[PDB]
């Protein structure tokens, strides 16, 4: 059935929705950052409204497919962390029952926001306890499961640790230097990375997500080539798509995109905070950890 979201998972939702909906640079941006980070769903305009729709769907609290709310997932989210939550059974019951009564007029930003706004005004602190929306709460979870990826930890070094252990240090160095060693470990390394980046989800490649990482290095021009290479790849494990890019004519631009995404994988709010692309600093960081892993 439905599995409760981890703080890594909900942090990804909160920040990705911000990337999707924050006005790019416009004088209004900081207003949405200062409000939303307070969990203040204000101002009541199109930006805020689509943002709450984005978060409601990312938490899978509103079900896009079935076009309805899923009050059962509230309690599921609760029980999976009830001993670190701080959430009382009564809170969750009233929150659950409030949601259970929501039938919005449509799945539009406006109608969803209209429907859910009073539940949020009333139960916001229950949401934050349940879906890891406080730094202190979420840190309790992080401290109880050391296998969760931490907020300031590269997805890449996280995967290297869990896949490689203290074995095959040279193959790991080879894998990080973009050589296609073909070992079981590198393959599971690529799979581990592709899942954390949401390059793969529900077991299928997500070509949009990889194109997005090319956009981030200012190579939106390469979108058709990226899609062709992946759509033509003769395998469907993460290591296959990865080899298809590495053996392609855009392999150098892919490394640039992959490395930038590593950096941003270590701070999910990277873009939200206002950071921009600097290929020189990206390489510097990659060389540093490259030096540590290898000689």
């Amino acid at each position: 059935r439905w599995t409760a979201l981890t703080p890594e998972e909900t942090l990804f939702i909160y920040t990705r929705c911000q990337e999707e909906h924050l006005p790019a640079d416009n004088n209004s941006r900081k207003t949405y950052i200062e409000n939303w980070h307070q969990w203040k769903l204000q101002p009541n305009d199109h930006v805020t409204q689509c943002y709450t729709k984005c978060v409601l769907e990312g938490l899978e609290l509103y079900d896009g497919k079935q076009k309805k709310f899923r009050p059962g997932r509230v309690s599921s989210q609760h029980v999976a962390y009830q001993f670190l939550n701080g959430a009382t059974a009564d809170e969750v019951a009233k929150y659950k029952g409030a949601i259970d009564a929501l039938e919005p007029a449509s799945d539009s930003c406006e109608d969803l926001y209209m429907a859910y706004f009073p539940v949020h005004e009333t139960f916001v602190n229950v949401t934050r306890k349940l879906y890891h929306g406080t730094v202190e709460g979420a840190a309790r979870v992080y401290n109880s499961d050391p296998n969760l990826k931490r907020k300031n930890e590269s997805l890449f070094t996280y995967c290297e640790k869990h896949v490689y252990g203290d074995q095959n240090r040279e193959d790991m160095c080879r894998g990080r230097r973009y050589e296609l060693t073909g070992s079981d470990e590198l393959r599971n390394m690529i799979e581990c990375v592709f899942r954390g980046l949401r390059y793969i989800k529900h077991g299928d490649i997500n070509i949009d997500e990889i194109v997005r990482d090319f956009d981030h290095i200012n190579r939106g021009d390469l979108e058709p080539r990226v899609r062709t290479i992946l759509s033509d790849c003769r395998g469907i494990q993460p290591y296959d798509y990865y080899s298809c890019l590495i053996n392609s004519d855009i392999r150098e631009e892919f490394k640039l995109a992959f490395d930038y995404r590593d950096v941003r994988s270590a701070d999910y709010a990277y873009i939200v905070k206002g950071n921009t692309y600097d290929a020189q600093k990206v390489i510097a960081e990659m060389n540093k950890v490259e030096k540590h892993v290898c000689g």
